């Protein structure tokens, strides 16, 4: 006569967290990673990922919202510039590049954008793509497409966690299983 409060333990260096295992579909729960509100976890993840980012990387690119904190802290740690691909058109965007994000929960709607200034910062550079979690990979594919459309090359993919499928072409800190409902 009560609801589940099950958790999944992660450890980034010696930052330990208990991720709540929460329902997201008829038949599925995930260990939910919350960087918002957690400076210690955010900085530890960004430090660990920067340790894995080679000197070849020119620029960091992350999506709104899952790459905001990580890209900022990676850039602050490494000295590399970074770019956020936005979810909405903003008035400072002239001639934006746009890609659809493949998504199972609600197709068609999801989009990522680069203004021509963001794009001018990516053109011709080696890019590390970063996002907090990679699950289906739709977000990651859309970022690949945006980076290609802007003239850059994805050299590395950085994430705190893969989820569901394991991804050996990805630099991740851990793997999160998907749980039943
Ligand atoms: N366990 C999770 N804890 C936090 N956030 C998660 C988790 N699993 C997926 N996410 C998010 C949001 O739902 O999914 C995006 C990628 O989804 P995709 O690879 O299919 O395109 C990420 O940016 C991230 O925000
Ligand atoms: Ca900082």
């Amino acid at each position: 006569g009560s609801h589940m409060t099950l958790t999944h333990t992660i450890t980034i260096g010696d930052v330990r967290r208990e991720l709540p295992i929460v329902r997201v579909a008829d038949d599925a729960r995930i260990a939910f990673l919350k960087l918002y509100g957690d400076v210690e976890l955010t900085v530890a993840c960004a430090r660990a990922l920067a340790g894995r980012m080679p000197a070849d990387v020119d620029v960091i690119v992350g999506p709104e919202t899952g790459g905001i904190l990580l890209a900022h802290e990676l850039a602050e740690h490494s000295g590399r510039p970074y770019v956020i691909a936005r979810k909405k058109l903003r008035p400072n965007m002239v001639k934006p590049l746009r890609v659809p994000v493949q998504s199972i929960g609600t197709p068609g709607q999801q989009e990522l954008f680069l203004g021509e200034d963001d794009a001018a910062l990516i053109k011709g550079r080696r890019v590390a793509v970063v996002d907090e979690v990679i699950s289906s990979g739709g977000t990651l594919k859309a970022l690949h497409e945006l980076v290609a459309a802007a003239g850059g090359t994805v050299q590395q993919v950085l994430t705190v966690a893969t989820e569901g499928e394991r991804r050996p072409d990805v630099e991740s800190l851990l793997h999160l299983p998907v749980y039943t409902d």
